[PDB]
């Protein structure tokens, strides 16, 4: 059937009865009233059974051996479905497929019932998920810590061409994967005030919110390792949240509990955009405060909570603990770790600081200003009084270091301050992380260089040793084996299976670049993938596409910097050229654009309307025929990604040079047989470098060109004046060609493009369409297109998250990865 | 060990492995970190397994055979713990005891970990629970329908002698008994307006709240019948509760979902007191609307949703459906059933009314005015516009019936109206229920007579046939076998086990009234029960009592009509007499008073403070010694009831004649070997009548005496003037004898007693203490005390809820009870 494992005689039999056990005893249903949803759950529970045994021994193991623990703090974990992935990592796929088949059910149909765990916005959240899978696969004692939002990223609905947001009630039917652990609930404080008494400061009169943990297993790839992802849920104490007496109403007191519990209610739907709301700050401290108590408790036991030097010496804390900050969201971990160490454990400042810096590491994910976290002091002042005092003290000593290093450099001092003066004072969370971490890293080579050259230049000059780079990656398991079994199979037929956990081995595929059978095969799976997607499209969304055309897709969050607008300009151009010479042949294309716009991002929502507007015109022009279709992919999310990417021919990674930190979708397309048209931005540079620029479609300004243009000054009118095709498009938008009933509907877009385009869309227009012509040329030559594809796939090895994690492990955490199978799952009950 | 069933070889072995299965696979724990709470859950899940098989066949059975269905609508279901009760009804107690013993655990210690399902206030809620157990035991196709509050009756804490309320988070660790059924979610409407168009009225522009059902199994006693209790939970739709666009905030929209979900958040903590809050009315319509849709759906399938006359003829609705209204709380079921029938199914008014009256039955539970539900019209007008129109139309036609029956009786008309004029117009829910039901019943003989003679006199004259009586009862299983195995065993040793489901057989115990062995035994278990409680007291609450004294207990909600104050007066009297003649012998007594006060009931909370105040003085007077102890039993609830009742010698049922509809605690004490001192009120009359007045301690005014006094006019001063002992007590209260630091602390109590005592406490004082002297006299004669006890126990048979349900079944529902064992639980998987 494929290498989805063995369909053993004994195990298929065993699976079936357990499937039935759960259907009866767990779901309390009988075959005569069971629905596909019920069947999905019976299976989910059956599969979940297979990893609890392993989950328990793994955790027990780490308790015995006591290795250094890695704590990944992130406010986002874009998990997606977990049934299939679990079967894959446990080598259960074929057996389950067989068993469910014999039970008369279609496993694939059941898999579609699983709701996505959308606790993330996009790139940042998904990275955390790929990281977890890699850390488990590499045998690291790692823990993912976050918040269990009951409402993840909103589900997107297109009404009349506009995006409509609606709550993502992903827990409505329950989550068979998590395990509530109410017995490990911890308290978290808010507000209050600081008392300075005799021997130390005291955080007093605080409001308490309880943090209840929920564990979700994270299985490594076929190594019997199952790590844990702990998500915190907000709960109100039953005392004060009722006991603070003297009139108000008993009923009202109980109803008001949903005020402390709102903390974990919903994820902020912003991608690369900072919103300074109190609720957000509350979420950030909540995950930090709870997690740290858990971290220290585990440390206090270790082998110190037995003997060792005997005396809670936190000197070995950094040797046993490592906490990674996914961006600045969990930045309060630094001042909080100090608070605990100094205020509660009573360590001197300097000893506490040394420990903190040695255990904390910060990862930067963006350079755009509107995404940078700068919290107003009055907010920290009211909500976390002691933490503000600690930050000021950290700032004081840091700046003193600076003054000593650069005597007289008074401007440098204000520039490096963690505190920003002006309208309202703010705290620069990024500056805080750099100061309190022993390592700071970018997520791609160019992004990391930009940090040292620009944004954190002064910091780099002060402590050059702190700065590193760790190019992002993706997990080959979900992003290849899971979503594209067809391609994984033909690859395995030639080079084996060892590449799933050693993607570098994909290079061996280079020697088949001229193999006639392979070229035919690679081309076949892609054709099958395109047919399956073209079908899914009419199944769930309804209105036909042509599987023979070039599948041009751009899927990512909607942003001005991602330039979906540039993509739009090209599409309209193609249309106009066809309308000019109708009977001229052109390579057919189905351009698919999908992504979510943050609810408050007006422009982004305006772009979504433009896309659909274009499709309205283009898709109903009889002269165009099936040569050009414009489709907006609704509710783009992980599960949808697993469907389009494998079916894509052209991958669009067209951000303005210097704005996309790294990107990861790009990597997903490269590993799945799509060719990339893009700018020298983020990881695109390293991808072209790995596959050879001749096998990549690069165009547009490089970072330097962008800066040159900024010195000069960017004037869009120039481009409008010298390019007739471009002029024609702008006037079509301005006159209502795409919006008859509402002629001025797109005035904001036009106005912005001509007068305030922060991402110079026009500057890259000419080189972009020229380059697009080159891909169409190559598409006309199937054999060569596929051979170039083989060049990309065979050279994408470097972009596996196993490589990234191996690097974090050695160069930052100080731990050695291991591909050693944990001693089987075998029963055991001590 | 006892007759808690057989401890079979094969089954104890089977239990153990399943216990371990769940500990591992369900709880995801290993013996080395498992705590008593974990062990409790493993067991709970193991036991729950044994009734799913039966639960599924029972429900399937009712689908095949299709009998008349009984729907018990109540806003309260005081369930208490369900582990033990389930073992008892399934004959699993000894096997589980054995198995857990072999696993090295103490089952009893594990049982104490289970949280009480406190979805009730007192008598009314607990009745619904005993009824459910009886309906299952009698093989009726019955369904309990209610609301799944996430916060039940508050947990009571005594701080400085005052009651402190705190949220009862009973779901904190989960509920292993319920089964969420999200797939059966139904919509419920609110607000909106009524449109009258061509062919009918339309309820339009309503706000929708979703109702999610949760099923809990209700096992009959050893008959393999497992009925269902369906509890509704409020959930917000994800559309409009987000989709009603045009600014407000996406985040705020999601946080505001906890506004529609507040409906099922908390139970109103009032006992015999009406609060006209909108939230309450919302809860009342919510449970009614959702339940009815479920009732009709089931009917539409029956055997009509196949063939029969073919044509949705609701003529047979009453032949297949019976809905019982537990008080007026679910009264909206009447106008709602009309709305559906008329508005949606399009039946003519008269046909719809005939059907409604024929399927609905109403049970009255009180006669005090402050407990009667009278909803302001403006509230119904805004929240349920169409229902108000239906009520007015029902009223119109009803009054016309009256006018026709009593021509010219204009005062009768206004008196009987469902609509009350005055300050604000109100709807008399009681009048609505009487008009739209084919039967109305009281809960005790005297209560039922009072209804016909007083409160519903006019209604009784109009339709004498509607009025009946159904004396309350209690379940011998939980209230005897479960809480008092020791007494159940010795009873079984003599007369067998058939009495557990046929309590009338207890009469055979009369012939052992002179048996020397029995008298010794009955006296022994009571002594053991008193020792176990005296221990529990120091274990969980701490501060010693004497197990040789007479255990005088009064446990029920705190009310002015229940007269805990009268009990107080006696206690203070005993104290004063001892202080007068210290060296005179008196029968030692431990008077225990426990109960909860509604949060807004000032007087009730003042009484709780008085009780503790008395104990402060009495319990620390060296001259008193161990002859008199005053203890306030904290957080009285079902689980606590199961502990005190079996250990009680004297049961206090001292309400003012004519105020306690029936009472059920009284019955609990009678069946458990306690003697009753009380007034001729509620079921007390029938209990004395059953045991012979010579074996009961009756005192005080009868209903007639109370009325005589009211004609005359009640003047408390008279009693104060003629009774020195009474005067002495009042002046002790007035001078701060019981409240040194705050001398005027009890001025409200004294003032009320002297000037506005609605329950003439003083009028029954003299006869009460005189009578109390008589019980002390008899207590001094162990042999005779125990013989009188045997007379009560042997004659309590009539008070089993099996008898009550058998009566409801035959005289109201039109169904025949059956003690036929359902065809085993045996595997089966069709
Ligand atoms: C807060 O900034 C981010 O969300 N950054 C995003 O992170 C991911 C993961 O590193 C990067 O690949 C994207 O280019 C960047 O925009
Ligand atoms: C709303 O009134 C009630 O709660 N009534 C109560 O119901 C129970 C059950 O019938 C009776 O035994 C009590 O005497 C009565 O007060
Ligand atoms: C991988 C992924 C992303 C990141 O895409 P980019 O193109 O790097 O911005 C965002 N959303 C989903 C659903 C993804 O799978
Ligand atoms: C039976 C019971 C009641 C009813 O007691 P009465 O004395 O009839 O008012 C109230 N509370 C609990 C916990 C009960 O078990």
């Amino acid at each position: 059937i494929s290498v989805r494992g063995l369909a053993g005689v004994e195990n298929v039999t065993e699976l079936k009865k357990n499937f039935n056990r759960h259907l009866h005893f767990t779901l309390v249903k009988d075959r005569n009233v069971a629905t596909p949803r019920d069947y999905y759950f019976a299976l989910a529970h059956t599969v979940r059974d297979h990893l609890v045994g392993r989950w328990i021994r793994t955790q027990q193991h780490y308790y015995e051996k006591d290795p250094k623990r890695i704590y990944y703090l992130s406010l986002e974990f874009y998990m997606g479905r977990t049934l299939q992935n679990t079967m894959v990592n446990l080598a259960l796929e074929n057996a389950c497929d067989e068993a469910t088949y014999q039970l008369g059910l279609d496993m694939e149909e059941l898999e579609e019932i699983e709701e996505d765990a959308g606790l993330g916005n996009g790139g940042l959240g998904r990275l955390a998920a790929c990281f977890l899978d890699s850390m488990a696969t590499l045998g690291l004692a790692a823990y993912g810590y976050g918040i269990r939002y009951e409402f993840g990223i909103f589900n997107q609905k297109i009404c009349g061409g506009w995006q409509m947001e609606e709550a993502d009630d992903w827990l409505r039917y329950g989550n068979p994967w998590e395990k509530a652990r109410p017995e490990f609930t911890l308290p978290v404080h808010f507000y209050g005030r600081v008392e300075h008494t005799s021997q130390g400061a005291k955080w007093v009169d605080t409001q308490v919110v309880l943090a209840m943990p929920y564990d979700t297993p994270v299985p490594g790839y076929r190594n019997n390792v199952v790590n844990t992802m702990r998500l915190w849920s907000a709960k109100a104490p039953n005392d004060f949240n009722l006991k603070d007496f003297n009139v108000g109403g008993y009923i009202q007191a109980v109803l008001d509990r949903n005020l402390a519990e709102n903390i974990s209610r919903v994820l902020y739907p912003n991608d690369n955009f900072f919103e300074g709301k109190e609720l957000r700050l509350k979420q950030e401290y909540f995950v930090v405060a709870a997690t740290l108590q858990d971290i220290i408790r585990r440390f206090k036991s270790s082998k110190f909570g037995c003997r060792d030097p005997v005396r809670t010496n936190f000197d070995a804390f950094p040797d046993k603990v490592a906490i990674q900050l996914n961006d600045t969201h969990p930045s309060l971990a630094i001042p909080e770790l100090m608070r605990v160490l100094v205020d509660l454990e009573r360590l001197d400042w300097d000893k506490a600081w040394e420990v903190t810096v040695k255990t904390c590491a910060y990862t930067n994910h963006t350079v755009i200003p509107e995404a940078l976290e700068r919290w107003p002091v009055h907010l920290l002042e009211t909500l976390l009084p002691r933490h503000l005092q600690i930050i000021y003290e950290i700032n004081q000593r840091f700046l003193n270091r600076v003054a000593a290093a650069f005597p007289g450099d008074v401007d440098r001092l204000r520039r490096m301050s963690l505190v920003e003066e002006g309208a309202v004072k703010r705290i620069n969370m990024a500056h805080l992380c750099i100061a309190g971490s022993h390592a700071v890293n970018g997520v791609a080579r160019i992004h990391s260089e930009i940090l040292k050259k620009t944004i954190f230049k002064d910091f780099y000059e002060l402590e050059p040793h702190k700065f590193q780079n760790k190019t992002n990656g993706i997990t080959p398991r979900r992003w290849l084996v899971l979503c594209n079994p067809g391609l994984a199979e033909i690859i395995a037929e030639r080079i084996g299976e060892e590449y799933i956990s050693d993607l570098d081995q994909l290079r061996k595929l280079l020697s088949y670049v001229d193999d006639e059978a392979f070229i035919r095969d690679v081309a076949k799976v892609k054709q099958e993938n395109k047919l399956k997607f073209a079908a899914y499209l009419e199944r769930e969304y309804k209105v036909h596409i042509n599987p023979n055309s070039l599948f041009d897709v751009q899927v990512k969050r909607i942003h001005e910097y991602k330039r979906q607008l540039l993509n739009c300009l090209h599409v309209i151009t193609l249309y106009n050229r066809i309308k000019k010479e109708p009977n001229k042949f052109v390579v057919p294309r189905t351009v698919m654009i999908g992504g979510k716009a943050a609810p408050g991002y007006h422009m982004a929502k305006m772009i979504i309307k433009l896309i659909t507007a274009i499709g309205d015109v283009v898709n109903h022009d009889p002269v165009v025929g099936d040569r050009l279709r414009v489709i907006f992919l609704e509710n783009y999310r992980v599960s949808l990604a697993e469907k389009v990417i494998p079916a894509a021919d052209l991958s669009e990674q067209i951000s303005t040079a210097g704005t996309e930190a790294s990107g990861t979708g790009n990597m997903k397309f490269m590993l799945n047989g799509a060719l990339t048209i893009g700018t020298m931005d983020g990881a695109n540079v390293e991808m072209a470098e790995e596959a050879g620029e001749e096998n990549f479609f690069i165009f547009g300004m490089r970072v330097e060109d962008v800066d040159r243009l900024d010195q000069r000054g960017y004037n869009a009118q120039e481009y409008y004046d010298r390019i007739p095709e471009l002029r024609q498009i702008i006037e079509q938008l301005s006159s209502g060609f795409f919006s008859p009933k509402q002629p001025d509907l797109f005035k904001d877009i036009v106005n912005m493009l001509m007068h305030h385009d922060r991402f110079k869309v026009f500057a890259d227009y000419e080189e972009y369409v020229k380059c697009q012509e080159r891909v169409s040329a190559l598409y006309k030559n199937p054999r060569e297109w596929t051979r170039m594809v083989i060049r990309n796939i065979a050279t994408s090895g470097k972009f596996s998250s196993d490589r990234t994690i191996a690097q974090y492990a050695r160069e930052i955490w100080g731990v050695e990865p291991s591909r050693q199978r944990l001693p089987a799952p075998d029963e055991k009950i001590p």
